[PDB]
């Protein structure tokens, strides 16, 4: 009753990646509690940490892609870039348009965790593991 997103064995990936993906999960759940609270101060605070961390995380994945010539680097990097664009837009709508904007961004963040952080990222795991990345 408290949590929006939970870890799953299907999200599990390289251990260094898990560390970062787990942090995104916690930020999503933080934003969820802030919206339930409800509490726009916290929501904007959490959103900023989420925004910065997501960008750092995308930076780390792209560093691995480049170093190891991951064949789908270009597509994956562009998906990240498009999401960051989206995130900047949400940051504008969330400051402080309505309070239900935070709900539309939570809907977007759940979709992103399920379709990207799980489904899309899982694609790089074997290739990188093969080459000694963990």
């Amino acid at each position: 009753a408290d949590v929006l997103v939970k870890w799953s064995e299907d999200l599990a990936n390289l251990p260094s990646i898990d560390t970062q993906h787990k942090r995104l999960v916690d930020y999503i759940n933080d934003l969820y509690r802030a919206a339930r609270r409800r509490d726009m101060d916290k929501a904007r605070e959490v959103f900023d940490a989420l925004k910065n961390y997501a960008v750092e995380h995308f930076g780390y994945e792209e560093r691995l892609f480049a170093d190891y010539a991951y064949p789908e680097a270009t597509r994956h990097k562009e998906i990240h870039r498009r999401f960051v664009e989206t995130v900047l837009k949400w940051e504008k709508q969330l400051a402080a348009g309505d309070p239900e904007v935070v709900m539309t961004t939570l809907r977007g963040l759940v979709d992103w965790l399920v379709n990207h952080e799980m489904k899309e990222d899982k694609k790089y795991e074997a290739y990188l593991r093969e080459r000694g990345v963990s």
